[PDB]
DNA sequence: GTTGGATGGTAGC
DNA sequence: TAACGCTACCATCCAACC
């Protein structure tokens, strides 16, 4: 197998770049400005000059600001970015149809059919590079391995702006040579456990007992993590089925006030249901965001599809068990639809 | 004896 | 100092179904 990974660069501060050149080679910073008070609100991402002096995803924009007050300060278009998304995984698809796009910015391509080498495969993703330059002036990055995990770590290692191969050989270095935590896969709370257990890297897997590893984080990441070890890992690389789709958005202010709620999470119910296009959910989850940043939810699956009427009613009833049964104050509200017939 | 829904945790797999 | 937005997969706990 030959996995071909692309990750688009700093992506919605470089389609904010391509829109408007001069931006291009100083600070820009892409915000979702939340109302709540001046400058209140996340930074979705930056650029690498914005980057380089703390401003990340994440960061509230009052922080961004205190750094880097002379940095330029955009809002969020997500469709936008979504649109040269497309068509740029459009653009993929001349290259191979076995195609998982993984997120807004990311996907897995099977080339195994189309090249016979990791030399050809280089090459190509050269070709894919000029090419996503010449129609959508984005630069991005390429990792290429025998399965999607180190088609992933190879992205990883190169970006930004990279293209890199992790043959045969290097994957058999990297089972005992990476740091575990480098793993896709392990956070901060694995990473830890592995710790405890004395795995630091992935071949240690392969000496301490499957229930041991199994009864510290459990028998899913034990299997996955072993399958690496052995070199014996090959999920194929499948066409993306949405499983839920959701919007969450912010208040003005924290509430417990149903009716000052309701306007909120209709919001989010026309927005979600709108991207559901044809999709049939047969279960609803209102989720809230308390005071403490907390995240709660309250969900219902229905034996039959839920209509847009539907979802109104029965999520108002979720928000009413959410108040009822939670005493905090509610400072995000949304909705998440899943199971589709 | 399983199956799977409700809720939440982990990691962006 | 304040913390937006989006989603797959898994674990635990519990009721329903044999
Ligand atoms: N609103 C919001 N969007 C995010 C967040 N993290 C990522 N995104 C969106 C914005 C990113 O441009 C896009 C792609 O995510 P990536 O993780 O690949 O980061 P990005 O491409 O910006 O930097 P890159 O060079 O990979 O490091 O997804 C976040 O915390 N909030
Ligand atoms: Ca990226
Ligand atoms: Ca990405
Ligand atoms: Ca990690």
């Amino acid at each position: 197998g030959i996995v071909l990974f692309v990750d688009f660069d700093y992506f919605y501060a470089q389609v904010e770049e391509v829109l408007n050149p001069s931006l291009k080679g100083k600070p820009v910073v892409v915000c979702v400005f939340s109302g709540r008070f001046e400058d209140s609100g996340a930074v979705a991402t930056a650029n690498y000059e914005a980057r380089k002096f703390g401003v990340k995803a994440g960061i509230p924009i009052v922080e961004a600001k205190k750094i880097l007050p002379n940095a330029v300060y955009l809002p969020m278009r997500k469709e936008v970015y979504q649109q040269v998304s497309s068509r740029i995984m459009n653009l993929l698809r001349e290259y191979s149809e076995k195609i998982e796009i993984a997120s807004i910015d990311e996907a897995y391509l099977d080339i195994s059919d189309k090249v016979r080498d990791y030399r050809e495969a280089y090459n190509l993703g050269l070709e894919i590079k000029n090419k996503i330059l010449e129609k959508e002036k984005i630069t991005v990055t390429v990792g290429i391995s025998k399965n999607k995990v180190f088609a992933k770590i190879a992205a990883d290692m190169a970006k930004p702006n990279g293209i890199k191969v992790i043959d045969d050989e290097e994957v058999k270095r990297l089972i005992r040579e990476l740091d575990i935590a480098d793993v896709p896969g392990i956070g901060n709370i694995t990473a830890e456990k592995l710790k405890k257990l004395g795995i630091n890297k992935l071949v240690d897997t392969l000496s301490i007992e499957f229930d041991k590893l199994k009864g510290m984080i459990g028998e899913a990441k034990a299997k996955y993590l072993i399958s690496l070890a052995r070199d014996e890992y090959n999920e194929p690389i499948r066409t993306r089925v949405r499983k839920s789709i959701g919007r969450i958005v912010t208040m003005k202010r924290n509430s417990r006030n149903l009716e000052e709620i309701k306007p909120y999470l209709f919001r989010a119910i026309e927005e979600s249901y709108y991207k559901l296009d044809k999709r049939i959910p047969k279960a609803i989850h209102v989720v809230a965001v308390t005071e403490d940043l907390d995240i709660v939810s309250r969900g219902r699956t229905f034996p039959h599809g839920i209509s847009k009427e539907t979802a109104y009613s029965e999520s108002v009833k979720l928000l009413q068990k959410i108040l009822e049964e939670d005493e905090r104050k509610i400072r995000r509200i949304g909705v998440r639809f899943s199971k589709f017939i």
